[PDB]
């Protein structure tokens, strides 16, 4: 049962000597024009009566026989062409462009001329292109399988529709969007919309910052095996091995594999994460400031180098600025005394329900107005065998979650850096030391006390931007039910 | 046969006031010593006198009964540290100190005192400590598989040591068991101060192409990885450019399934790969790739100055010579090995010992170690690199180079569907087998080319270091899985 390889047509377009379909690109004289491209963004009414030339996506042909509205696309930004028949713009001319089908990209050159009604629809407004040429770079096939303007809504407008049908003749209508694998089996067209454009900015916007900001503090970017031949679950092991090393203080840029199966709407068997580790000197808590310094600085910056993506994003997902300051810490008891003035029951040692944790949240914003919490001292029966444990009570630990707007975006703790404790504690967990021989014996010879984190990459934005859904935050979404593209 | 786990016998100090073993630190007010940590590098004639405290391993303990010599290092420095008998260091502090194991992680009081004679030995050669108190924060077992002292000697070491033997008294020098002895021990290979340096210097390669692409507003992207594994990122990478994400970088894991060992190669290697739209010609692409790697180059000198001279006293090298950055055609390349004496044939891969040889006579000539090969023959690559127009038998890609070997490799690739689904059967390739990836150029499909760069092997090629496993820091093979 194999399935070919589908190719729909394209438009028949009869080219002319200002209007062509250019031979396919293979880096070759004909397209070496000597032109200035200008990009979208630069369209302002400060050149208003320059010619430019621009190479865009036609998103959209309205047509109206002697004109022809062109509209304009490339990455965030949107701007209007207009085709009239002229003396020096024909009947031929007009009827090219009409017949340009939905996402060829073109090389459209005209002279920008100002525009005393503003166009709405555009994030350039004040400014359209009166066109002289246009040059198809790469025609596209039809039909799409998905509209970008529908692609592009706010569910508003869908609350607006579907409560319009109270109507209860033809009611018509209100507007449908596809399913999410009409989406996930053309991905590439998704990832078009600005909305999402936007979205993996800010996602690579906090990559990035994680990784400066480490940097600018002296770490050590490492890259350890993932053929450990099974796969690295957590690239923890490696990560504490490379202290061992007298590294100081490193991290992680890499995927993780999640071999648990598991789909709620939040989780997945591969996702990309952030991880740190570092000797520690007094106190682990020097581990937690070294976070929330880095967390700050991630959330500080954001808006300061990415302005107009957090504006696209919230019109298509409405969600107000993350509250980050103050960055409070609890520890587990004092979460569990909350929860339980809430009305919980929930008995000491317990790991959190999701709920519980979105509870917890709503409890802390209402307190001290953050969304932007860490919580300290959890039970060691919840967590790994490497984790230390407190001196006080051997029943809690000395580690710590972080959550963002009352959710895990990351996890961490001290770890037991004495080989005959690691491993007494290796057996209490019930975890065959033999099982992993080189690891335990990497502590015999000298070993740094040290703590560390996991964050996961996807969590975070998607934590920050207030998106519900992880696979809106995963570029080509990944799970067990999900292979393709 | 299941190998458990052995542990060696620490030594057993008899601890006191000015000089104790700690308790295993769990974060606990005794180690809250509201203390100023001094770092080892700051251990300068500036300072005598005054007193300091640093943590420390001892990495070796010369003693002589009322005086105990403690070597620290700490990363790539180290210094000296002197306990002395006396009215305020009594004998069992410093019988105490005698017996602190090799590698033992230390906290060290003591008076910043100058030395009129230098010591040679350590990178603080103008001053050392006089000790009034240790805290064994983590003493260490014993005795260590390998000594880090001949872990860090140079070759010549042992070349000057077999020729004074030319001479009664001989002097008997060192040697080190082979690869395994520390690849069986690598997180205690790793600290050697070369071995912290030159993985340094593959975190500064990391960093400035993460900061220079970024500079230059492109977007990073984390493409999937269980495809079967990912062998290049290359199919997704295309996929986020015909998502209008224009500039594209990922940093990540690339699997060679190909069962390949010689002596710079293996089965898992990082990999830093860019893509990008293209306008008029795809050398915009390689113009990235010039400015991309002069701000490698000019960066880790200015940023790293002291992690190249450690990494040069045991493995020499001089520095890398990238301007000017020379472009020839495969053609030229071919004119050049012909001329030297080779026989090749227009279409040929080259040997290695030929791409070394190309090194050689353009070192010669251009006296440079940093050049690009463009046009490669078609029958070579892939079957998405964009032909040439002017000839099909060649293609729109190209390889870089450092010091005569591969580093990176790109192209221009086909983004019409009709066209790549022609070459695909003309490679022998079922479209069927990858339908998702060649439907996604359907739809209006930019033009665009990228590179696939070997982290490993850009940071080996610049540090001249000639094994690949030098360079990785949990060398990883099909013979080699452990550690």
């Amino acid at each position: 049962q194999l399935p070919p390889v589908v190719l729909l047509k394209t438009p028949e377009l009869v080219s002319g000597e200002n209007f062509k379909v250019m031979p396919m690109h293979q880096s070759q004289p004909c397209y070496k024009t000597g032109l200035k491209y200008t990009e979208i963004e630069e369209l302002v009414p400060a050149m208003a009566e320059k010619t430019v030339t621009i190479r865009a996506r036609v998103q959209a042909v309205r047509g109206k026989g002697n004109m022809v509205f062109l509209f304009l696309r490339k990455g965030i930004y949107t701007c209007q062409a207009l085709v009239m028949k002229s003396e020096t713009i024909s009947k031929e001319f007009v009827q090219f462009c009409q017949k340009i089908s939905a996402e060829s990209i073109c090389d459209i050159t005209g002279i920008v001329k100002a525009v005393e009604k503003p166009i709405e629809k555009a994030t350039q407004q004040d400014v359209e292109i009166h066109v002289t040429s246009i040059a198809v770079v790469s025609l596209a096939e039809y039909p799409l399988p998905m509209q970008i303007e529908d692609l592009t809504f706010p569910s508003s407008v869908f609350k607006k529709q579907e409560e319009d049908i109270a109507k209860v003749k033809a009611s018509a209508q209100k507007y449908v969007k596809v399913s999410q694998d009409t989406r996930l089996d053309n991905r590439m067209l998704d990832l078009r919309t600005v909305t999402n454009i936007a979205i993996f900015r800010i996602q690579s916007a906090c990559c990035g910052l994680f990784r400066e900001f480490l940097t600018s503090q002296k770490f050590v970017e490492i890259h350890t095996p993932k053929l450990i031949a099974y796969l690295a679950q957590s690239p923890q092991l490696y990560k504490q091995m490379a202290i061992m090393g007298d590294f100081r203080k490193v991290f992680e840029v890499g995927p993780v594999f999640r071999a648990e199966n598991s789909n709620t709407r939040r989780h997945l068997t591969e996702f990309e994460g952030l991880d740190i580790e570092m000797e520690i000197v007094e106190n682990y808590h020097e581990c937690i400031d070294v976070m929330e310094k880095l967390f700050t600085f991630i959330f500080d910056e954001i808006p300061k180098r990415f302005p107009d993506e957090l504006k696209v994003i919230r019109k298509q997902y409405p969600f107000e600025d993350l509250i980050y300051r103050p960055f409070l810490r609890l520890t587990y008891k004092e979460a569990i005394e909350m929860l339980r003035a809430s009305g919980e029951t929930i008995g000491d040692y317990d790991d959190f329900t999701t709920p519980q944790e979105v509870k917890l949240g709503e409890l802390i914003k209402a307190k001290y107005n953050t969304d932007f919490y860490i919580l300290d001292k959890f039970p060691a029966a919840i967590r790994p065998f490497y984790t230390m444990p407190d001196i006080d009570d051997p029943n809690y630990s000395n580690s710590y979650d972080v959550f963002v707007r009352g959710q895990e975006i990351t996890s961490g703790a001290q770890r037991i850096h004495d080989p005959e404790f690691l491993m007494k504690r290796c057996i209490e967990k019930g975890v065959d030391p033999a099982t992993l021989k080189d690891y335990i014996e990497s502590f015999r010879f000298g070993s740094w006390p040290h703590a560390g984190c996991g964050i996961g990459l996807e969590r975070i934005t998607m934590l920050y931007l207030g998106i519900p859904n992880i696979r809106k935050v995963t570029l080509f979404p990944r799970d067990p039910i999900r292979l393709n593209p």
